[PDB]
């Protein structure tokens, strides 16, 4: 299509405007004393949301260049998110502060790519600073802390984390879902469960819970699909004569084989439980094995030269008791060697260390809780369902707020850990003058995430900064009690990785988009 | 479709205006003080670019008149970048140099066909002079700083490429990805590797890498693709009963064959790994004899009478060592005859010699840095992922550059070369007055890159140009710094082939733009 | 649909309107100083081009009336195109002079019918006197200098046209191609050559130029197409035996036939080559009959009750060298009976007499000139590719004005020669008043060409007509230096082929254009 092409100022205007409409929108949602955002869907019913990202991904605009810069500083809130998990409003406000700044001294004559330079600067410091405040971060106290402010100043959610966290170590898995009560709930799996069901309902040894309990079993690790009862049998027998139930975890059971068994238990010949392996592809082997190395068994796979008829008990792993329903199957307690779990751990560990993206670290992991420690689910509890989304997003969010803390510790929150900085690099200089710009005008936004809070109290932000400046260390402004003190001891703690990720982010695009001469896109 | 015609000056004026839509939005990237342009793009993000040609693809005008003006240029800058690498602005700078000074002679009364004849022939003595500045580029000092320019004033990546040639060497390839990190980073591989994994996962000798080591082992060709473990037997046992391990590099292996293969090396009867082969087609088979080369070994060819089966260990390639993960084959170091790897070498090097095309280039140059010298990769680190575009597209042109420095070394930049060829021709004359004119008027043109530069950090543009002309030799404006200088001496050089090419092709283009005297499109 | 109908005046003055629109813009390209026109395409870049049928097949107007005008000229500059090869623009500016001249007497009350008898009768007069002043043109010189005109004065041309004449013949071929470099190279095959690669790549016995270089071989024609090594066994034993190469040319060689051939040769039992045929069809086993004539063998043709098998080396042709690449294969020097060649080669000159097209003329030359003589390829050079494709045209171009010149002869340049026979018809007169007007008429049109030239030149037409006029024989205006002379001396020759071409086309329809009382169209 024929382009609309604008050059200089006129470009720039625009692009502001852009950005002021997205930034506009997603500051009202800043702090304690923020305010939530429509979301029309047509789709379903709108959506309330205090969630900085959430507003942003929906802002375009109708004027193609205004649009152009919302759709830039877009890109911010949105990494912010990818990262950290929180902080996406706070990313969102600097990157507004920097580029306001920014085309106002590029409107005074100054070189963009020097201010570029000097913000580069500024920031590259800026986060060398905070990770000399950041106080790591490991005592369940901090962490509830970030999770408190995370999840907008709920107590609860705070305490909930810390505790899962507690229970199910660093490397162990917590996830969230919908709860069915009013109140939140908590449920730490002691061992190892994973999702499957029995494939023959007419076992369940307790029609109370509908579930099948075998205590002490025998346990068989098949690679390949059974089909038939011959393979069976040699195995099948030596159970038989030794009186234990055995639990058959194979990549399927089908056929006569899966209605003979029926047919053994119902009679009392063996008792014998049969589940489809967790996972598919080379997933699937690859958890079969970590089920073995708990339990003391061999995987019987059929592509590395065995049959499943030439096993004997000595293959067949062992636990304390098992559990099944149509959902679900649980291992209490399995044999296992104690050194080979940990060594087999410390090597799906390792295995993390040099997984080559985001999806090849989320499921190694989630083995490792299985196995190590344990794994987490944190239930929601709300009236509705428009509450129930809007708070299993802030649960969701102060959970990864917390996973940030802990691998990159805290810092004062309420924004003052960046006013701190500030001041810190109050002796920063550059290669030239518009450098030295350049770094005033990182160094004047990193009063803003503060300054917007207080703006969304109905307060005077310029006299709460000049006061929190006039302090010293950790002292800032308590926004909800409206009172000055040590924001750690109020425990309104920021993680540092959030708030380092909001500056890195903001600071890259901004950065960028205080160069802009000209734009260049389709006709209206 | 009805057209629509327009004569003469009429369609010289609308010509042009086309041409400066696209000159004025290349232009405002020209040199160190350069700012970036953004080109909407409703697929993703919009895009912040410094790179001349990304502009001028993306001018389209409305007007159809003033659209085939822009869509012709665009050809200069799109030129430039498909032999040189970089240049693609200065190219565009020209042409709409040569253009504006021309049609102002055309309205003067001369005679377009002969001013054309001038500008031709001062171009094809520009080009004699400026084989004669250059020097040659061939020390590390040149190179890096080439790629210095080239990546707008960044000498690390500078300092990258000319290490990186420096190691792969000349017959050697270099290629751009992005890194995980925030820093810039160079590998270079020893020797050779390709794109395979192994089709046995089962295999991994070492589960600390999740790859597989084998130490001094043989290597088998196969031409054909495998799927019984028949034709193995034979040879499978001599390597039996030889001790050392086995990589077989096939077409393909599969069936029970790679079945077997697993449970063979699974129980210590063997040690034997399965890669496919690296390529396609014709490919394939001429990469797979380069292997048999390096390791000396023949390639089993089923084509050419030869049976998997009648083969014995004088077949089998050797190496010192094997590494082999899910996605590549590494040989360090075969057995290979010293003198039959170069001839091989200095065979396909003369393969790209006579190549008839440009794919049928690069694939050859890639096997001989695999051959000889060898491969080496420059991962760009960025903090986000607009910042890691425009930065790989930096380095990418830089390394564009750098090439064609040497095969065609370096001279004087800030476009003083251009000024300095113009003051050698001051005395060229034509075949008439006409043809005199149309010297001068590229002459005149020479001037504008340099004259762009200087307008570009908002300084006046034709008092830089006296004084750099009141000088001799690489005497020239750092614009940078704003002080006059030697530009060899201070680091800035373009390279030969870019400012060469830069000419020829805006010249090409504006020449034969400016003996148009009648324009036929399509109707509003 | 509903038509709209226009009659006497109106539908003249419209249809006159459209004619000059196509004129006016193929004008602009005629002569010397001769400017060029741009044609959009939405498809690819704009074309930039002198050539006048390619300005013409462009136009189409809005006004449906105009376009008739326009669309019925348009086939003028379209025919002289497809005849001569040149003159196209000449032609239209003829016939836009006999009109706009003939419309003018219509109204004067002239009786149009009449106007087109002396139009005609004037015309075969001027095709007559023609035929007269043509100096044969046969001269090495005088081909040049047809060339150059034809190329807009490009003496490079000129020169490599006629050399290339020279040297394939008479009834020889000469066709245009890309070149790689930036100047024009002429490639001459002696001998016979085709567009076929060999089938089995693992045959190379140079593997420096990647051909096959089969020293002294016998040559196998096979008609049918070849799968089976059976019917090889005979034939190939008794050259195995014989120590000589074998090159074989068959339908298609396939299965393991191929297969074994290469393992053969790989070992060195008998070096044996594998080629398609050339061509498709029915001008297959006419081509790879000609083959048999060169090398003297016989053809093995499986339709005429021939075996494959049944053939001894008695049927088997032979020649001096042989070489074969990727893309075609070339017979140096066969055994050939030397009677035998001319004679089956004035049988294929015969061919081409009654060769009832154009296609059948074509193929059919083309291999008389692989056996005659010789196929000659003239291979254009330029900087870019805008500058190949108007550079390759004129080649073009030139060629064909040269091939009508030859056929046809030359005259002189500048429009002269029209002016010439204008005043040997001075006396001509037809059977009553509007006849004579009728030939004044087509008279006074003959000096439009000349007039054009001029005025493209911005100079004074008739002046130059005038003083032109005022001479005799071949004296003339020489455009590009803007003196008179002798137009044979000078060098300024058009062939007599497209000089009598223009003039018959433009007459042929503006003689019935001018005739029209009625137009009958769609309506707007």
């Amino acid at each position: 299509a024929a382009k609309d092409v604008k050059f200089g100022n006129d470009a720039r205007v625009k692009m502001l405007r852009g950005v002021n409409v997205l930034a506009d929108a997603v500051k009202v949602t800043l702090g304690p004393k923020g305010r939530n955002v429509v979301l029309d869907k047509s789709f379903g019913a709108p959506t309330i949301t205090k969630d900085g990202v959430s507003v942003a991904r929906e802002i375009e605009l109708e004027d193609k260049f205004e649009n152009m810069g919302a759709q830039m500083v877009k890109e911010v809130a949105s990494k912010a998110n990818d990262a950290a998990g929180d902080g996406t409003t706070t990313a969102t406000v600097l990157a507004q502060a920097i580029i306001t700044e920014g085309l106002k001294a590029v409107a005074a004559g100054m070189n963009p790519m020097d201010l570029k330079r000097g913000i580069d600067k500024a920031v590259t410091a800026a986060v060398e600073e905070l990770k000399a405040l950041s106080v790591p971060c490991s005592d369940s106290k901090a962490i509830a802390q970030v999770g408190t402010i995370s999840a907008n100043s709920d107590e609860t959610v705070g305490k909930l984390i810390a505790e899962a966290m507690d229970k199910v170590g660093k490397e162990g898995v917590i996830t969230v879902e919908d709860g069915t009560g009013l109140q939140d709930e908590l449920d730490v799996v002691e061992g190892m469960q994973f999702d499957r069901g029995y494939l023959s309902p007419y076992f369940i040894n307790k029609p109370e819970t509908g579930a099948v309990e075998l205590e002490s079993p025998f346990i068989l690790l098949a690679d390949k699909k059974i089909s038939n009862i011959r393979e069976m049998l040699p195995v099948l027998e030596a159970v038989a004569k030794a009186g234990k139930p055995l639990l058959i975890i194979a990549e399927d059971v089908e056929g006569e084989a899966l209605a003979t068994l029926v047919v053994n238990t119902m009679r009392g010949i063996v008792k014998v439980a049969a589940v489809k392996a967790p996972g598919f592809g080379d997933r699937r082997k690859a958890m079969l094995q970590d089920i073995a190395t708990l339990t003391g068994g061999t995987v019987i796979s059929e592509e590395i030269g065995m049959e499943l008829e030439k096993a004997t008990l000595e293959d067949l792993g062992q636990a304390k008791r098992v559990v099944i329903n149509k959902d679900t199957t649980t291992i209490i307690d399995g044999v296992g060697e104690e050194a080979a779990i940990q060594g087999r751990v410390a090597q799906i560990r390792q295995q993390i260390e040099e997984a080559t993206s985001d999806y090849d670290r989320e499921k190694l992991q989630e083995r490792v809780a299985k196995l190590a420690g344990g794994v987490a689910v944190i239930k929601v509890g709300a009236a509705t369902e428009v509450e129930m989304k809007e708070k299993k997003a802030r649960v969701e969010d102060a959970l990864h707020a917390t996973r940030a803390a802990v691998e990159e510790g805290v810092v004062a929150g309420g924004g003052v850990a960046l006013i701190r900085v500030a001041s810190k690099l109050a002796d920063l200089r550059g290669q030239n003058e518009d450098q030295n710009v350049g770094i005033k005008v990182a160094l004047r936004a990193m009063e803003a995430p503060l300054r917007q809070i207080v703006l969304n109290c109905g307060e005077e932000p310029s006299v709460v900064a000049n006061t929190v400046k006039g302090g010293d260390g950790n002292y800032g402004y308590n926004a909800a009690t409206e009172e000055y003190g040590n924001m750690i001891d109020m425990g309104i703690l920021d993680p540092t990785k959030v708030t380092r990720s909001a500056l890195q982010y903001a600071a890259s695009v901004a950065g960028l988009m205080i160069t802009t001469e000209c734009m260049v896109t389709d006709l209206p």
